[PDB]
């Protein structure tokens, strides 16, 4: 086994039923070594006695809380965890793929090393997250991540609507407009019930920037059927403009990026003549094949 | 005196013929103690006995490679240089001054943080060529330098064609759209057989930037009296053009940015009429005044 924390560990078992489990030694860490009992959570009453018990684990039910007792009082607690491994393959029975089949989708609206990564849950009962870089060495990308939350956004499936989980990181080495040499090597640790599973990815910021919608979009009607369109952009983009600059995508309708059809300007502005629709807008980074903003819509309304 | 790699030391000698020189040890680095002697490349023979060899040094006849000797063998060498100073002021005597009466001209063809910088010599015979960061401190810039190397192009001036020594160098931290706040700091340690001299040069990046010359200059002839040219950014020059724009010069001949007649484009293409003669353009950074690069030229025909 292996230590996560202070009296939290994670043993390694192979789940395939023909083999056999790990035996794992649990000292109590007191001075004492004598009249030392074993309480766990799993399995009520004592079931060891000893300064070092030894145990088998192959079932959820040999992990838990292993509590010592001593004349009726406790001493020391240490907590067991499990990480499957069948066929030689590691557990991700906690999180749930998107359609791609990866699980960990990070974004970042604009070069400031700050990003958001986000994933799905199977259930959502006694979880608990942490998320590091996985990488942690000379040659490395330094990112703090803050705490994981429930975005209050469900997202659909085949048929089931499964919950995400958003975080929120930054680098701390940035300088924006440096070309990235090495990926940010991120790790999930996810923790259920007892359930121990991690999760890696490897990004670069420049290719999961997903800029925002343009902000004040103006729909000014200019001639009987003409009507001037603006925009700027997006407070959250980096500045200076004149190095990350967006292209813009205009589209009109009768009430990742998806392109089907769309005509491009490149200036914060455009004339359109619609009567009647709505006219759409969104924005990429000009010179990479970046993710597409969300459309920002106003309706065609004519004077 | 003072170290500078093994074995190899540097003597502060002021020149002046009226001041004494500077007596300096030399202890031969063997346990033995006793059957030492020293053998100098100036003076053939044996010049002293003992382990330690104290001797007065001020002209370079007191200088090169001391050689220990002890029952037929040698033990242990030490080299001297010598940094003359005369009205106490440092020699600047092995290499050639430029126009601008510099001795380090560095250019920089864009903002990557590579530069290169040469240097002119007097003469070429056993020279020995080093540079780095002369602050190599907190608040400095990082920047890793190659090895120097003779240019196949001289350098003429007045009537003497003087080899040019160049070498390439890159800065570190590169963060582009930053402003510069604190200048490269740059030092040449230059040796010739026993003269130790060094120079020093500050600059920033976006000083010393000279671009290519515009690429692929195209002559298209118009309708009845003109002719467009058109031209590209040089492929040298940096991303994005956005960011990065040049301003160009174009003028037209029958035959640092130097200017008997040109007008301004800020395109990459402009019609003139010119039937016959040369039409030519240089780039510079539109943003500062940067060295223009030189003068790419097609012939109006
Ligand atoms: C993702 O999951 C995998 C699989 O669970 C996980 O790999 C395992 O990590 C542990 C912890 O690093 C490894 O355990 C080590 O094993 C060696 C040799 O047996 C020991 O020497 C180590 O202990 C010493 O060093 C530690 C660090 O200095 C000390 O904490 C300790 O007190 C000892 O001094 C340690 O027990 C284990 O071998 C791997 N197993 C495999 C097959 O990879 C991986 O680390 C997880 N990553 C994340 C980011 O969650
Ligand atoms: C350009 O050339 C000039 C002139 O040669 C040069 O100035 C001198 O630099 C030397 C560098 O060694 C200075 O010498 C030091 O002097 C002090 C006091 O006397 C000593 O303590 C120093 O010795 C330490 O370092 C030795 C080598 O590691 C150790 O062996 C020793 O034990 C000490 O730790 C050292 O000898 C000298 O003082 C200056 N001159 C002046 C006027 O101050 C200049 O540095 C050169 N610059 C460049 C960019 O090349
Ligand atoms: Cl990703």
């Amino acid at each position: 086994m292996w230590e996560l924390e202070k009296d939290v560990y994670v043993v390694e078992v192979d789940w395939t039923p023909d083999a056999p489990g790990e035996t794992v030694n649990l000292t109590c860490d007191t001075p004492e070594e004598d009249d030392i009992t074993w309480t766990s959570d799993q399995r009520h009453g004592v079931i060891g006695s000893g300064k070092t018990l030894t145990i088998t684990v192959k079932e959820f039910l040999d992990a838990g809380q292993y509590t010592c007792h001593k004349g009726g009082e406790t001493l020391s607690h240490s907590h067991l965890l499990l990480h499957k491994k069948e066929n030689g393959i590691w557990s991700t029975e906690i999180l749930k793929n998107f359609k791609n089949k990866t699980f960990l989708k990070c974004e970042a609206p604009n070069y400031s090393g700050r990003f958001t990564c986000s994933w799905l849950v199977q259930r959502n009962m006694d979880l608990k997250f942490n998320i590091k870089s996985s990488s942690s060495s000379p040659d490395s990308r330094a990112v703090t991540c803050g705490m994981a939350s429930l975005s209050a956004e469900k997202v659909t499936l085949d048929q089931r609507d499964y919950e995400k989980y958003s975080v929120s990181c930054q680098e701390d080495v940035t300088c924006p407009t440096a070309e990235e040499t090495l990926p940010i090597e991120l790790a999930l640790e996810a923790r259920q019930q007892n359930k121990y599973e991690n999760y890696s990815t490897s990004f670069f910021i420049r290719d999961i920037i997903k800029p925002d919608p343009p902000k004040n979009l103006q729909m000014k009607p200019l001639k009987n059927s003409q009507v001037e369109v603006s925009w700027e952009y997006p407070d959250s983009w980096s500045t200076p403009h004149s190095y990350f600059s967006l292209k813009f995508f205009v589209r009109i309708q009768r009430k990742g990026c998806n392109q089907k059809g769309a005509f491009l300007v490149e200036k914060t502005s455009t004339e359109v003549q619609c009567k009647g629709g709505n006219v759409c807008v969104q924005a990429q980074d000009r010179y990479y094949n970046s993710s597409c903003s969300k459309w920002a819509c106003v309706p065609c309304r004519v004077r």
